[PDB]
DNA sequence: TAGCCACGCCTAGACTCCTC
DNA sequence: GCTGAGGAGTCT
DNA sequence: AGGCGTG
């Protein structure tokens, strides 16, 4: 009896941003209005309306339509939509690029007959840009073009804009808190919902949590427009860089650095700039900040260093956005004054204040400081004695290596194909280790999810629950997340550093038993085999080495989460296990896999970094 | 005879969009 | 240069 | 688009 996969999802989304009053002041009533009118509507209505709303905004022929579970006419449903203000009809289609983009390029090549003065060949787009030069110029003739033109597709709908927009800022205001937020959305076709939300939300069950909430994000209707259009913005320009269309890339993060600077002095950054940090990821500000950041991209892939340079500049002299994101710049500073501007002097002022700025870490300040040993110890710079001022002597543990071989057919080897990953744990079957799991940092993070579940959805700290559907506490990946928690995280690390291998199996398996398949972003639940493969490994890790990597984890998930080793390997009945660390012939340890290698020496535990050679 | 042309049919491969 | 896989319809 | 037959 239930509604299909589709439709429970996008329900779930208007629930769960409907209960809150807070949202629902960013929405006037005209709007408002219009989520009440899609409640009205039937079923059948709802269905179509999602289908739609999923699909690419354009026009579509009425023969190009069909979901015979929704109605094998669907022209009693077109009409109601229609009639709701969601949908519009050929009637309503104007726009003659409009028109020709509908026509099938036969259909197109038919029209360039049917008027004398077309050549009937070309391309689709050729056809086009000739149709509508004709109109520009022969304004009249155009207006018998468009009536045929529409006459010849036939019967068309295409989806409202107007109502459109409002839910995707629904869309947008449920993701902020789970969807787009969980690594910052793609979101093509102007903002539906991801794939695996709409196969799977209307599924999902939740952890359960106490939703309390005492502060707002956006100051009215206003802002959360004004953010609104950032994150498309922000979009676009990504989208823009991930096709290689730097150019383009480039005239739209100016034209947005500009916008920025006229939002300046705007009452609303003052309130902006005051809220807490898990909370001013989500304002127009931050928002700018991550598109300047893309902006330096930009900047240094079409070699335009000293601007990137000035950009960055310009980042890092501010802390009210992205305090996360100064490792990656400070670094990025250096490399450019160090390598492209062949700067030395400020290369060295650089490393200093980056080094000094206790917002950079792990990897960051690990390259920061192996940059300025490289230097102080350089001929070409011996002419100087400011770097041998106070550095902490910040050395790396190393970590055994080892070799293997493997026949080479990412590279795909053959022992049947495999990875590079698969022909260790072969070899570490082999040395021995009868078990294996190629996870990297989801191991870690799965047993630490399952450790300290009850303490990561705690009661008691104020708006990090603001609704119904999240994975996490909003602060989790925050310096705060610790902070705000400190006494019973304390608690906790030092009874997993104590704890016996039986109790670590015990508390496990309680989290297991309660919590499995509920939703939470640090907990894999197909990670492991099944309970008792994650009870025996916690076994074989033990109180202090767990111990250790919660307290990472949970510190500072935000720079430890990456960098942990491909494999954890172990001996079923040695109980003695190995993380390792896979290379292909062809790749070196980053920064942040040396911090993590040496700190999981450090807890005493067999790290292995594993190079295949192939053949 | 080889070698050049003219003409149209048919489809592999790419591409887009959609689905779960 | 990737972060989903596969199918259908289209274009040329 | 481009391979292919056909005449
Ligand atoms: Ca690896």
């Amino acid at each position: 009896t239930g509604h299909p996969y589709y439709l429970r999802s996008f329900l779930v989304v208007l629930k769960t941003v409907l209960e809150n009053e807070d949202d629902m002041l960013l929405f006037d009533e005209q709007e408002k209005g219009i989520v009440t009118k899609f409640y009205q509507l039937s079923a059948t209505g709802q269905k179509l309306y999602v289908r739609l709303f999923q699909r690419k905004l354009s026009w579509i022929k009425m023969t190009k339509l069909e979901y015979e579970e929704i109605a094998l006419d669907l022209t009693p449903v077109i009409e109601e939509l229609t009639n709701a203000g969601f949908l519009q009809t050929e009637s309503e289609l104007q726009e003659l690029s409009e028109v020709l983009e509908l026509l099938s390029a036969p259909e197109l090549k038919s029209l360039a007959k049917t008027f004398h003065l077309v050549n009937p060949n070309g391309q689709k787009q050729q056809l086009v840009d000739a149709f509508l030069k004709l109109a520009k110029q022969r304004s009249v003739i155009g207006a018998v073009i468009l009536k045929r033109a529409k006459a010849l597709a036939g019967q068309s709908v295409r989806i409202c804009k107007g109502p459109r927009a409002v839910f995707s800022r629904i869309l947008l205001l449920f993701s902020l808190t789970d969807s787009m937020e969980d690594e910052d959305a793609a979101c093509g076709g102007q903002g539906q919902l991801s794939t695996v939300l709409l196969v799977n939300l209307g599924r999902m069950e939740f952890p359960s949590y106490t939703i309390n909430r005492k502060t707002h994000i956006f100051q009215d209707r206003d802002d959360l427009i004004r953010y609104a259009a950032a994150t498309h913005m922000l979009s676009d320009i990504s989208s823009a860089m991930a096709n290689g269309n730097w150019e383009e890339a480039k005239e739209l993060a100016q034209c947005a650095k500009r916008d920025w600077n006229r939002l300046k002095n705007h009452p609303s950054l003052r309130c902006h700039e005051d809220l807490p940090l898990f909370l001013r990821c989500f304002t127009v500000g931050w928002i700018y900040t991550r598109i300047l950041s893309r902006f330096v991209e930009i900047l240094q892939r079409l070699h335009m260093y000293e601007e990137a340079v000035r950009e960055l500049e310009s980042l890092l002299s501010q802390r009210i956005y992205c305090p996360d994101s100064r490792g990656r710049w400070w670094d990025r500073l250096a490399l450019n004054l160090h390598q492209h501007l062949k700067r030395l002097e400020p290369t060295i002022k650089c490393i200093t204040e980056g080094l000094a700025d206790p917002e950079v870490r792990t990897g960051h300040r690990l390259s920061l400081y192996q940059r300025a040993v490289r230097l102080r110890e350089s001929p070409s710079c011996k002419k100087f004695k400011h770097l041998f001022q106070q550095l902490p002597e910040m050395a790396v543990q190393d970590v055994k290596h080892v070799t293997i071989t493997g026949r080479l057919c990412k590279s795909v080897f053959v022992m049947v194909l495999c990875s590079v990953e698969e022909l260790a744990l072969a070899h570490y079957r082999r040395s021995g280790f009868d078990q294996g799991i190629h996870g990297e940092g989801s191991t870690f993070s799965t047993l630490y999810g399952l450790l300290l579940w009850d303490i990561i959805f705690m009661d008691g700290i104020p708006d990090v629950f603001r609704n119904a559907c999240q994975a996490f506490p909003l602060d989790l990946c925050t310096d705060s997340f610790f902070t705000s928690r400190r006494p019973a995280l304390e608690a906790r690390l030092q009874l997993i550093h104590d704890a016996p291998e039986e109790s670590l199996r015990a508390w496990v398996a309680a989290t297991w038993h309660e919590q499995e398949g509920r939703v939470a972003s640090l907990v894999s639940w197909d990670r492991f085999t099944s309970l008792q493969q994650a009870q025996d490994l916690v076994s074989c890790l033990g109180g202090p080495v767990l111990s250790g990597v919660c307290r990472h984890l949970a510190a500072d998930f935000r720079h430890c989460r990456g960098g942990l080793p491909d494999l954890v390997v172990w001996n079923s009945q040695s109980r003695h296990f190995k993380l390792v660390e896979v290379k292909g012939p062809n790749d070196r340890l980053s920064h942040k896999q040396m911090i993590w290698l040496a700190e999981l020496q450090k807890l005493g535990a067999e790290v292995e970094v594993c190079h295949v050679v192939a053949v």
